[PDB]
């Protein structure tokens, strides 16, 4: 219920209201690709956006969500590791101060600039809540950021940001093709992960896409000046709202490529 990102609040101190932060899959990891093992078990992955229907823009205070209408199978995340169907949810990012640190996953201890995850939940659990108590419950598409050209499809984003600066602020965000957000190649690291932010629950197949995006400095300047605060109070940017890698304990890593 207080949980953030600074030094009274962060990473090290959510294991007190959320004991769970010390557990056996914990997210986010770092991604050794030397240590990964391809897997030629892993099907397709199959990422239907086409229906997408994206509603709303929220600041919560830990990051901005674009939310959807998932009342049905209008965008949904299928194949690879997964058994069944995800239905898109939200997406959200993570960013840094400076654009050497913002992502949560790391590859050979590289931190990209920033990281989308797309979370979907699986339509057998009948909605996000119940998903959220099992196992197999969710699954999260991460894709890293990094600084160099602009990500065309990122712009409409940007440009709605001032308008949700503080926390609590929406704004109607329709019309939005989160394919746009993707990169070229679905190639992709996958392990059984967690939240990475409270409460920290155990129900993620993580699915890491290895191609990262490009994004303009101009772009990612724009998120950090959003705030975690919300209007009127004094001014904390929202930036460095990442959770640093956790220990990997008993899981492997997949590769769907070699
Ligand atoms: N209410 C739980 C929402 C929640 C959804 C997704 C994530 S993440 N960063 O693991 O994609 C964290 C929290
Ligand atoms: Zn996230």
């Amino acid at each position: 219920h207080h949980w953030g990102y600074g030094k009274h609040n962060g990473p090290e101190h959510w294991h007190k209201d959320f004991p769970i932060a010390k557990g056996e899959r914990q997210s986010p990891v770092d991604i050794d690709t030397h240590t990964a093992k391809y897997d030629p078990s892993l099907k397709p992955l199959s990422v239907s956006y086409d229906q997408a229907t994206s509603l709303r823009i929220l600041n919560n205070g830990h990051a901005f969500n674009v939310e959807f209408d998932d009342s049905q199978d209008k965008a949904v995340l299928k194949g690879g590791p997964l058994d069944g169907t995800y239905r898109l949810i939200q997406f959200h990012f993570h960013w840094g101060s400076l654009d050497g640190q913002g992502s949560e996953h790391t590859v050979d201890k590289k931190k990209y600039a920033a990281e989308l995850h797309l979370v979907h939940w699986n339509t057998k659990y009948g909605d996000f809540g119940k998903a959220v108590q099992q196992p197999d419950g969710l699954a999260v598409l991460g894709i890293f950021l990094k600084v160099g050209s602009a990500k065309p499809g990122l712009q409409k984003v940007v440009d709605v940001l001032d308008s949700i600066k503080t926390k609590g602020k929406s704004a109607d965000f329709t019309n939005f093709d989160p394919r746009g957000l993707l990169p070229e190649s679905l190639d992709y690291w996958t392990y059984p992960g967690s939240l990475t932010t409270p409460p920290l629950l155990e129900c993620v197949t993580w699915i890491v896409l290895k191609e990262p995006i490009s994004v303009s400095s101009e772009q990612v300047l724009k998120f950090r000046k959003l705030n975690f605060n919300g209007e009127g109070e004094p001014e904390e940017l929202m930036v460095d709202n990442w959770r640093p890698a956790q220990p990997l304990k008993n899981r492997q890593i997949k590769a769907s490529f070699k």
